[PDB]
């Protein structure tokens, strides 16, 4: 259980605003669409029986909720999700982990031309060249820390992190909004 901490996941960012009266238009829309409970369960975007079949199990437009209706407010195609500013180059990812598990993280970045006003699909992600991978990182202080590389990009983008357990078919999913502008 967990979610991306740096760059902060969309679910954790809405939680940090105060789920009962969010600050941003985007998080207010997420709560009107899917309720406040999702934000308290920020560490629980999961598929119990994924077994590496992410693209088979998760429809386009359902990546940020992992096709769980509880999290459907996170699927909105907003141009205005609050975003972490990033730059191309080496990057130290921090994944906020509330329950450690053996397994592998892969982090994918949207392709050039990404339009956040359209639903997120697998086709929008560069799945052939993950920006980071980490197998069995060591939890410390409530985080996994692992490095990768953000490639050259120009404007609004999204990072999609898949955490597949190795002792279990369960996986966890995180989308983080970023901008290179
Ligand atoms: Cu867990
Ligand atoms: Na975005």
């Amino acid at each position: 259980h967990g979610s991306m901490g740096d760059p902060v996941s969309r679910v954790s960012q809405c939680h940090a605003e105060g789920p009962e009266n969010p600050k941003s238009a985007a998080c207010r829309a997420a709560v009107a669409a899917g309720g406040t409970q999702a934000l308290y369960d920020w560490n629980g975007i999961r598929i119990g029986n994924a077994a590496g079949k992410h693209q088979e199990l998760i429809p386009d437009g359902r990546l940020c909720s992992a096709n769980d209706p509880a999290f459907k407010g996170l699927d909105l195609a907003r141009a205005d999700w609050p975003a972490t500013g990033v730059s191309s180059g080496s990057y130290t990812f921090k994944y906020r982990v509330t329950a450690p598990h053996k397994g592998t993280f892969k982090v994918y970045l949207t392709k050039p031309g990404y339009d956040p006003s359209k639903p997120l699909g697998w086709g929008d992600l560069d799945l052939s060249a993950p920006v980071a991978t980490s197998t069995d990182p060591v939890a410390s202080g409530g985080f996994y820390t692992f490095s990768g590389t953000l490639p050259e990009r120009s404007g609004k983008h999204l990072l999609y992190a898949v955490w597949q357990r190795s002792d279990s078919p369960e996986a966890f999913y995180s989308c983080s909004d970023v901008t290179f502008g």
